[PDB]
């Protein structure tokens, strides 16, 4: 029994962090084969960042102007390039820690975990979700740049987030791993906001399933819904549409509770029209939407990564 | 800025996590040194768990009846003996990922990482509280026996808690190191129910003081409050006492802040009597008591290993 926001164990991942100094700019970097990853604005001094030109920034740099340390030993630079928003810097040693890894890209609603570093030194591990607006709600203090987001799927580690900024509600903004920014965002010091956030329907769905099989069901009801009369309620919420595709992926909490998907729409529905009376849920008095369904299943069938 | 409930990274202790079996029972054990630690109860059968006699089921037992896997490796068990309610098994290797490491137990409010596991296999990773009723609300199923709580300070792993077994209402009880069980459980499936659950009231303070640091203050008012009077007030909430200790562990966040401790307890009051008005503190609709003050400056300061 229970339930907890679950990060995968951070030890594959460890094993790559570097610190990356350029002048008197000191952040992240990710250790693979005989790369280091890390965000462009590390070439950038603080009047650099108000209308910088990396192209001509990085033109003027020479591989010995690069200081990489790995725990406290020093790799060499053999070589720079940049790729959108990130430098990619070739060095004279492949890391032996380097495990199975994929670069990913994911899509709102999706969650990962960050492995919160500062001067190449891990300090922490939380999970996130990608809000349908492009951010996420992290805890991230000077220094985290470069920082980096992973699931780990069987035997295989997915790189999906890389941090470069600090909007100024305090949500977070960065890029994948090979330099595209998620969201209408740019690595300049400049007036970016956040979008209007929506709540991801789909994860709190299956954030409901999650409460039923930990024995809370005072929210079930005698009433069903089509996918279109559930939208059109929904939508009146800030809550993003349902396709036929989230109904699906919730094929397997369905089966496993015999709960159907639009019996359980039903409920969220009353539950949006009538609030919670004062009553909770898993603990939370709010509907949870950073939970995904894989994640839901992962946590409560003990799915193990070796 | 922002503020997560947030582990430590597990790095150092998923190099120590083993399968033990003995009979048709498989859970966790760790691996430090030439030592394999795990709960005792690996050598009950499910008939067994009723009345259990640990020194008589474990004498008929020879170190052969131990299956220790580490990954693809077979461990040689050449030794066990039996601390309170851990079993120590000898193995003729000594882990080579054995980090510098203490045994440590803590207080109720007190808070660590666990490192969830299934057949010795790491699962995933999260942060706890030791309630005051000497329970942890975690997210075990069966086969996570043996999982292990932990905090790291500089490169040392202090481990504070094994996972043993699951309560009625669906919390957690396991014991530190040295099997000394947290609170008054016992290794049997006899009939045993967590005690009345109170509050962390210090923790829920560290926390308003962390909504503070990341530029919330919408909650705080004009009032102050006597120690007393605070308590007085915060017991009718079923929030634990507030000791003088308390107040001068939040010393760091006051000076920092400069919000006196007890400006802070008045507006915890005042909290406990309106509640939220459908506003949020730090991204909560509750008044979250598993931070501890140390938590709050370590994640406010941005403290590594
Ligand atoms: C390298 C230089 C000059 C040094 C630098 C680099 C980056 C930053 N910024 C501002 C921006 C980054 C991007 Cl990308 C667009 S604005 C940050 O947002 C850094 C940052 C990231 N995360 C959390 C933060 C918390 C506090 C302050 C800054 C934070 C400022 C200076
Ligand atoms: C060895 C044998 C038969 C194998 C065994 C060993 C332990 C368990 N228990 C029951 C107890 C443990 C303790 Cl200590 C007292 S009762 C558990 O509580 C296991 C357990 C732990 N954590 C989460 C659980 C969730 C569901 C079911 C059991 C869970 C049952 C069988």
């Amino acid at each position: 029994s229970g339930f907890r926001k679950m990060a995968f164990p951070s030890g594959k991942v460890e094993g790559c962090m570097v610190q990356v100094t350029c002048g008197t700019t000191t952040l992240n970097g990710l250790w693979l084969d005989d790369v280091v990853y890390c965000p462009r604005h590390v070439i950038c001094t603080s009047e650099d960042m108000l209308n910088p030109n990396y192209e001509d920034l990085l033109i003027r740099k020479s591989n010995h102007n690069f200081l990489v340390q790995a725990g406290n030993v020093q790799l060499r630079v053999i070589g720079h390039s940049m790729q959108n928003c990130v430098l990619k810097l070739k060095v004279d040693t492949a890391n032996p820690k380097t495990p199975k890894y994929k670069f990913v890209r994911i899509q709102p609603g999706q969650t990962f975990s960050v492995l919160a570093c500062y001067n190449g030194s891990p300090s922490g591990v939380y999970q996130c979700a990608m809000r349908p607006n492009f951010t996420i709600k992290g805890s991230f203090l000077n220094g985290s740049c470069g920082s980096v987001g992973f699931n780990i799927d069987y035997d295989c580690v997915s790189f999906c987030y890389m941090h470069h900024m600090e909007l100024p509600t305090g949500v977070h903004a960065g890029t994948d791993l090979e330099g595209n920014f998620y969201g209408p965002f740019v690595d300049r010091q400049t007036a970016q906001a956040a979008g209007t956030d929506t709540t991801i329907t789909v994860n709190v769905l299956a954030w409901l399933y999650a409460a039923v099989i930990n024995g809370d069901r005072w929210f079930l009801n005698r009433f069903t819904t089509t996918l279109n009369d559930f939208n059109l309620v929904a939508m009146k919420y800030n809550y993003e549409p349902l396709t036929q595709d989230h109904v699906d992926i919730l094929g397997p909490l369905s089966a496993q509770t015999g709960i159907a998907v639009l019996d359980m729409c039903a409920s969220l529905k009353e539950l949006l029209q009538n609030g919670m009376n004062g009553r909770t849920i898993l603990g939370s008095a709010l509907l949870e939407d950073e939970f995904t369904p894989f994640d839901v299943v992962r946590q409560c069938s003990g799915v193990t990564f070796q």
